[PDB]
């Protein structure tokens, strides 16, 4: 297990999405789903010149899966995951642009849900989330394990469990006053309201 420091920038963000009140909290969900179809639509792309790269797994979905019992919301997506390289580094220097614009824009009125438009929408995240893993497996690397419960560091691990074949879960382990998110009316709610037009199936399992 290795763990590293959030370069300064995103640990601000984070702290931001943690400590502002803002109620409009469910807009963590569009968030992430938009994030697995632009991995989704990355894999696709790249199979037209290398259809091998669908070797790990020719379906192309995302499912969300609540489990009461751990308290947990998983977005999972068979998209084109993410290597070692992007999680402890690639992702959180591509941010930091998003993130002051963002930060920026937060001071001259913007608000909150318009995150995604900088392109730092997986943060939110932590509007739900007390602690986020996410399992990933990039057809050029090894499955990672990257955990974090924000204070300015994360870790990653190679990952020893359930293979994937391909793509990202994210587990959200729900705050203690945010579990509406795991009732299944609610999820439904917020899918249709934000993620109507997505283009890739979204299976809403149930418990
Ligand atoms: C920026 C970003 N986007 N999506 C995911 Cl799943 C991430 C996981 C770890 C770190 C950064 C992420």
């Amino acid at each position: 297990v290795e763990t590293f420091a959030f370069q300064a920038e995103i640990a601000q963000l984070m702290s931001l999405i943690i400590n502002t009140f803002y109620s409009n909290k469910e807009i963590f969900l569009r968030e992430l789903i938009s994030n697995s179809s632009d991995a989704l639509d990355k894999i696709r792309y790249e199979s037209l010149t290398d259809p091998s790269k669908l070797d790990s797994g020719k379906e192309l979905h995302i499912n969300l899966i609540p489990n009461k019992q751990d308290r947990t919301l998983t977005i999972v997506d068979t998209g084109i995951g993410m290597t070692k390289a992007d999680l402890i580094n690639n992702l959180g220097t591509i941010a930091k642009s998003g993130t002051k614009a963002f930060m920026e824009a937060l001071q001259a009125g913007a608000d909150i849900s318009m995150i995604g438009q900088f392109g730092v929408g997986f943060y939110s995240a932590y509007l739900v989330a007390e602690k986020v893993t996410v399992i990933t497996k990039h057809n050029d690397d090894e499955q990672y394990a990257w955990e974090s419960s924000a204070g300015g560091s994360f870790t990653v691990r190679t990952d020893t469990g359930e293979p994937m074949g391909r793509g990202t879960k994210v587990i959200l382990h729900l705050k203690e006053d945010q579990t509406e998110y795991l009732e299944e009316r609610r999820i439904k709610e917020i899918v249709k309201k934000h993620s109507q037009f997505i283009g890739y199936p979204i299976t809403l399992f149930v418990e």
